[PDB]
């Protein structure tokens, strides 16, 4: 167990932030909730400033969230597994590629750490490759999100994490659009860090709308749980 858990007993405010291009489209998203980490809960709502989205938004569920894994339920048995907290509040720099089948790849770097009380996020996107009428700038992805594990290894040389996982999305004639996912996180800070023998996330999302907004926009609840390493 770490001294950065101690941050993470309560509710704490969240504010995510990311400039994004994805074939030449740019864009912005601010998301704004909390996190509760006891109870691996996360609250989020998420604005395009710039307009339209010009890609779905559960294309960016992983991206907007990739930053707040520090709110993850690690079981008690498991808390020396817990990179995320360990890191805070100087944080970590996060880089990921996501790679969608038969169409383009998101390139994506970000920061997160605690700015006073509140846990930030700042993001860039690039996007590159993508078909102009495939599923993702043709906007053929329906507005839900599967459940999903996102599997953790340590990176010892470097200090940190990596993690890999495949997300599935549905598409609306009723078949998949699979965006395979390389992630690597590495401190901030000087401190100690916990580097975690192999584990997954158990993550469950809950995508909707907010009846008065007339943005661009997601709402977001979502749970994380660590699982995997196991008196009755
Ligand atoms: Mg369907």
């Amino acid at each position: 167990a770490s001294k950065g858990e101690e941050l993470f007993t309560g509710v704490v405010p969240i504010l995510v932030e990311l400039d994004g291009d994805v074939n030449g489209h740019k864009f912005s998203v601010s998301g704004e909730g909390e996190g509760d980490a006891t109870y691996g809960k996360l609250t989020l709502k998420f604005i395009c400033t710039t307009g339209k989205l010009p890609v779905p938004w559960p294309t960016l569920v992983t991206t907007l969230t990739f930053g707040v894994q520090c709110f993850s339920r690690y079981p008690d048995h498991m808390k020396q597994h817990d990179f995320f907290k360990s890191a805070m509040p100087e944080g970590y720099v996060q880089e990921a590629t996501i790679s969608f089948k038969d169409d383009g790849n998101y390139k994506t770097r970000a920061e997160v750490k605690f700015e006073g009380d509140t846990l930030v996020n700042r993001i860039e996107l690039k996007g590159i490759d993508f078909k102009e009428d495939g599923n993702i700038l043709g906007h053929k992805l329906e507005y839900n999100y599967n459940s999903h594990n996102v599997y953790i290894t340590a990176d010892k040389q470097k200090n940190g994490i990596k993690a890999n996982f495949k997300i599935r999305h549905n598409i609306e004639d009723g078949s998949v659009q699979l965006a395979d996912h390389y992630q690597q996180n590495t401190p901030i800070g000087d401190g100690p860090v916990l580097l975690p023998d192999n584990h997954y996330l158990s993550t469950q999302s809950a995508l909707s709308k907010d009846p008065n907004e007339k943005r661009d926009h997601m709402v977001l609840l979502e749970f994380v749980t660590a699982a995997g390493i196991t008196l009755y």
